[PDB]
């Protein structure tokens, strides 16, 4: 499996390197040559790893859902809720600058020359994760922690917050909160986990 | 006297009439001529009370803040919290399409070199309202309701939600949330009043 493991290493750095390159400067402002030079493998191996620039885009967005999927222990026997729900909220807001980037890339790629094999593969896992989210809510309404209301009361709520906070970390002058301020983050985590919780 | 009250009818009604027209039709798709006929008076009549269409915009946004100002009963000594905290959120989300209308209207022409005589009054009234909000936040940490963290931790949360919900009340598929479910509102109300509260 040795020829395999160094393939995955080379491929991963190119993915980690590239993400900084889009997040730094600009999403459109990078090319394979910049990513090739940032890793220094001379624009030929990266070609073998990923055929096009757009392929890296979705491979990032695919892997983003793979980790959110991996966060969901996916086997729903007992296990601790809330804490997984916290791991959810921590995950959604961990890189608000990355969040808005991925929205741009889906709006970019899907309309313009989408490589649909990964786009159509993507929506499947996104809809698969959505199911696991609504499932996570139902188990939490069953225990009695969360309030007994339709699960789209909640999944829309958990969506409205995460959409607003990322809009906070972005639109105005709140560059104070964006960097450091781990007491707003863990405060914001407690906001989501305690959102809709029942009080007698 | 009797001579006074009839000024207020035209101004109030035409503004109340007009506000509905933008939300139904479009903010830019309407003109004073339609608004003159929507209540059925001469355009010349509207002209004396209100100068141009673009100026009509801010008088709504001013009155929206004028009512929010009146809501914070700094006149009153007692000062009932929580219900005022709900009255805040109830006020902010009662017309989420109007919030985006005012947000969109600010994004539109009024921001760029149009009737600034009215524009700076808004910032003054908005910044004055901001004071009463952060004041209400601090007073509620005094009682022990909110968690003891810097008082704009909460104003940032309460802003991120209200920005997300308005984006939800605007989300593509949610035509039910506005009129079918009145129980989603009271769900968010219990969410807002109980947002950031301290535990044992």
């Amino acid at each position: 499996p040795r020829k395999v493991r160094e393939f995955r290493r080379r491929e991963q750095e190119i993915l980690d390197t590239a993400l900084k390159l889009f997040l730094e400067q600009g999403e459109d402002s990078v090319t394979v040559e910049m990513i090739a030079d940032a890793v220094g493998i001379g624009k030929g191996t990266i070609y073998k790893h990923f055929k096009s620039k757009a392929e890296i885009y979705l491979r990032l967005m695919l892997d983003y859902e793979r980790d959110l999927a991996a966060l969901f222990h996916s086997e729903d026997v007992a296990r601790d809720k809330e804490a997984l729900s916290r791991a959810y909220f921590e995950f959604r807001m961990r890189d608000p600058q990355r969040y808005r980037l991925f929205d741009r890339l889906e709006e970019k790629v899907v309309k313009t020359s989408q490589v649909p094999e990964m786009v159509e593969e993507l929506h499947k896992i996104r809809a698969s994760n959505f199911e696991r989210l609504t499932q996570l809510i139902k188990e939490r309404i069953a225990d009695g922690k969360l309030e007994n209301v339709p699960p789209y009361f909640h999944y829309c709520a958990a969506w409205a917050l995460v959409h607003g906070a990322v809009a906070l970390y972005h639109s105005p002058f709140w560059r104070e909160v964006l960097e450091d301020q781990e007491g707003f983050f863990h405060f914001l985590m407690d906001i989501g986990v305690r959102m809709g919780n029942k009080r007698k």
